[PDB]
């Protein structure tokens, strides 16, 4: 039962904090009590070595090759970033029950070849996961990262995404209709929030939606909760992937409950200090 | 008295706690809704001549709704089993012992299920001379019936109807890549006056050809609750004096104040059936 | 640096007199909120044209010249029937306006309508374009032409607001957040669109903007175009020179903009 | 004394454009006629006017030795089938049960196997059939696309499983699932419960499967592609009938079929066809 | 109505005093089109050297008109023989060309930096007036990264309307499904048709409406884009080429898309007898 | 220097009785070609001496410890049969070993077979031909199982359609042949009756058209395939990467000179 996360760890400069959107999935999840590994690509600085403590002081194990980069990526504060994304091709970790990745990692190069290559190497053993997290101020190419972002959809079993990242995909849609089209190319799963609306989400068997319950995370803390439920629902692993699919709409519903108030707690928590 | 006629299947659902045995069938509680709100309905359906076909007919009689005469005819009284298993046949007369009604209701499995559903889709054509046509498509969530004949049969009923009530759970396993309101739109475009939309917690939505029309959701079964909520839908529609072949031009132009009382009438039916029922 | 609204002024006949029209009304809901505005119209030279012209400059609001030559002023009687003639100068006597606001008849009844959009091409180059279609049926026409009418409006706009009611008309068999996000790709920069208790929606390049509800039908929906007019005008987006600022507004930006739109609103109908 | 019954559309094929003319058709009907020709003893159950089209096609198929079941001629007005564009001016309707002794063998197909009302008839007629009878399928869903655009794939998947003898083209499976070639699809089927699932494969021959494995025959060096299906289906049916595989007494034998008797049945199905064409040359 | 080729123009270079010949696969199916009577732009990237005067030639005399902005190359890109390139590919991103009826490209246009950028562009600029085909031509020996050079394939397949590769082409795209699996995925991601060519086993192609298959021509270097050309060159006279026939095209029937194989496979054969002539 | 190994079965088939036994056949094809071959199978009385002498006047050599059968295996199909083998056979490390047929699949042998194929591959090409006779009664379960493990440790595969179509009815023969292309060996040949043959490696397929017959004509195809890939000098575990690496050019020619073999051998005996 372990989990592997694979994507960008940074520093978020305004004052310095730790950060990366698929770094906060794998502390997310290894706070709620899983094993994780996460493959990243950090520096041997003094971000690097934060970056690695506050990985460490978490109980993720931290996958060797992570620490390679010249310099460790930083997205400093409407966001400029300094980033590079490279990781060993080579599998790193026993076949996991999860794989999981998204924003920077899924769609910048050279290290997006590697990713992509290597969801398709644990796919037949673990369930897969993306969060598209679009980060339109990381450089450009927007044809090539929306394209490159519609083919890890169509390797995805599982994906949340948010109404702004389905509007930066496709505005001349409603996001629940790009949603909608995204769960019709494989998924079991495609998750949407809403903001101060909710949170919807769609399976074969039905729509499910949670009411209305904006600070750095919420959106990650949410995937880590949605991964946690279905993990503890008995749904991930290649193994289950015929019944992920078939997951019912009371147990989907029940799921984005549990991810809607992880992020909200994670929120609240964070308000209080 | 106008009488109202609804077809569709009457059965037992069979709850495997402590075992009970409750009557159901969507049209079944459609008739039985609109005869406690003081309609005079007929009920064409099929059931055995047993045990459980007996109580379906004392409870039938009991709320005053009259059993249409060729219902009785099954081997076996239909039944489901809750793993949500169905035994279950669904044939009926081509041609029902039945004065003109001024409308007519069918839905659910009667609609799509072999062979009753093709003598339904006919009997729904012969009708509409004299009788608004209202439609409930209430996919079983079971639906063992092929997918893809379930979405024809549907949508030809949809063609011959004047009014439709969906759910968005419906309307999504009609077709998962278009939000329901999509769906429930190119419904009205096929010939409905009235086509209504249940978004569970979020209330209700309707559309006609003057416009849209919506109701705020309500503070025990979804599918009981959709059924109190379409018998309060064409008794208010009833009320409103639009139905009837004589009045479904009147009907099609049914205004958005009219449309939004009918829903918030049916949105009250239907809390209030749950309400009263929860207070046993 | 002043505002013109293009469109229709009338009396409203209750069933069984208050002035009236919606073009009107967004004139004098940017002159309440302190703007200095210019109404183009058509106004008979009667007891009708003379109440209007006085709640006009009561207002605030500057009558254009050449708007007072109406053959009868046109009339709106509850349903409603509409004794009604929509005409125009080929060209206006105003200097460049900062903002262009049409809309409802003026924009689909002949023969008007076919200055209206010229000179809407024409102002574009000083001004920021605004419309509400604002739809009336009542008052008949060819149904198709209508339409046509509309959406070569909507790719001359900038700023579109419309309700729900107004889209379902335009085209029933879409919801109306559809046909809002294929008239936003035509070339506006926003298109706002009221959903009744429901609340508003806004789409712009950025993305979505939504504000939640509670907070006279058409009455309050000119006073809701007034507001959201209003505030882009004072957050200095308005004018042909800050159309790439338009287009680019932030959802924090649209949601503000919403925000004092639905107040300004919701304000006229408790005042009143 | 053994019979075959067929099951299935006699129609009048209409050609609209220059020398325009009307043929006898039916794919059910001509594997009728195919069988009757062969020497088999036929019964068609199918569904015709008592007008000037239909005593044209009843005058046909006595002719050719088919007996026309009862209740055959009950039709408004008699079936056609237009070609301009094509259009349909067609109903499918047969009574529940039939007055027929218990066949060795029924087949079935093409738009009456797919077609409202009659097709539910169909369905239940082969349940009912088969404890005596082979049931044998040509689905030929070229004709039935062309009359209902809208046909779904459901309706034939559950002859599937009623058959014991299936044939059909390359494009009737690449309409089934255009994402797998076609033998794909008729491995599929065949592990549904066929004995034999034969593939006519246009101008590269033929193949068939059954449990013992696949046989195959080459193209011939020689459309009307429909009318030739028709007769490949009546010669693998002759020659299956001849090989004593027919009748449900046999049915564990013909699912037992050898590959060198399937790859024979191919053969004399494959030149029955060929030369059910050439004589059609002159 | 004008085509407009976008790819690249070289020369090969046998093994041995070894001899020099005009090339290049997108070249070559612009030639082909010309030889076949239709008008074709040529946008390539060749020297003002001795060799990209010689390529100029070459397309002067076919009939070819070369695209302005095509001779800015430092040198003109060479092949010899397995084969070794000495090749440069950037090309304007700016169209060119009033809108042509049909834009076609492949092989190492397609997959190869910078130029492939612009060609996506090029065609994404051109798709509404223009349909749109690809030949994938993979040419491995190229040293590039294989997996940016299968998702650079891929974008160019889901926004084609006519593809046609070689089994050998999709065994290297895809090895472990037979390339009528490849095919048939790519003719699922908006292909109208997708055209398989199977050496001595003739060729095959997928439509909406079903396969096609031409048997083995009873008869080496260019067959195949002497096949696209004949094979564009008869969709161009049934009337399905041009966005405004682009759902025309979708609906090809089974029978038209075989005659479209039987003529680009007897335009490919006419092509190597004439060689083997010469 | 260089000896092949075969390990099989060596049969009497009764239809008159004729020395029989696929991979018999292919040892005894593999001589007849002019290779070194030893044969260890399971053989003492008159059908022993009768296949001894058959297997020694073709040039194979015997391995000591294979004449220890109570009788010589029976095919009438009708199979009186026992499979028993030495876990270790006095054999110096050959080149290629070749196994298949009942030998792969049959108890008790078959058990010794699979780890024998482990600790030859150091130094020998492992091929394999299931060469499927399932009138040999056992559960096809395991037989199924026996085959694939079978597969994950050879190098060179040949099978026929109908082999393949008894292993997994509902896939293409194709499909199958190019998923045991995946688990590890270096060229699946399948041969595909009146429609000639074809063959997987890593560069991509080829294919030999049918050629204007006993299954002798199968195992005389296998010994042409060996022999012709032996002749390329791609047989042996040094030359195994090599083997991977076979163009399709190469596999072409192999595939033709198997097919050409297999059709000589039948002309050649009417």
């Amino acid at each position: 039962a372990r989990g592997l996360v694979i994507g960008e760890a940074l520093i978020d400069i305004v004052a310095e904090y730790v950060g990366g959107s698929p770094l906060n999935v794998a502390v997310g999840l290894a706070r709620l009590g899983r094993d994780v590994d996460l493959l990243t690509h950090i520096g041997r600085d003094a971000r690097g070595r934060r970056i690695a403590e506050y990985i460490e002081s978490s109980g993720v194990q931290l996958v060797s090759g992570s620490q390679t980069a010249d310099r460790t990526p930083t997205a400093t504060a409407t966001y400029a970033f300094d980033l590079e994304w490279q990781i060993p091709d080579t599998p790193p970790v026993t076949p996991p029950l999860l794989v999981h990745t998204g924003s920077i990692a899924a769609a910048r190069e050279p290290g997006c070849l590697a990713v992509a290559a290597l969801l398709d190497a644990y796919r037949a053993a673990a369930t897969v996961s993306f969060d598209p997290n679009v980060r339109p101020s990381l450089s450009a190419d927007p044809d090539l990262t929306r394209e490159r972002i519609q083919r890890l959809v169509e390797r995805s079993d599982i994906i949340k995404a948010s109404a702004e990242d389905l509007h930066w995909i496709d505005p001349t849609q409603p996001p629940e209709q790009t949603a909608r089209a995204w769960l019709a190319c494989g998924p079991a799963i495609v998750a949407l929030t809403l903001g101060d609306q909710g949170a919807v989400a769609f399976c074969a068997a039905g729509p499910a939606s949670v009411p209305a319950q904006d600070t750095v995370g919420a959106g990650d803390a949410f995937m880590a909760g949605l991964l946690d439920t279905l993990w503890e629902q008995g749904l991930l692993g290649a193994d289950r992937r015929t019944e992920l699919r078939k997951i019912g709409v009371s147990a989907l519903t029940s799921a984005l409950e549990v991810a809607a108030l992880t992020s909200a707690l994670t929120v609240a928590r964070a308000g209080a200090d």
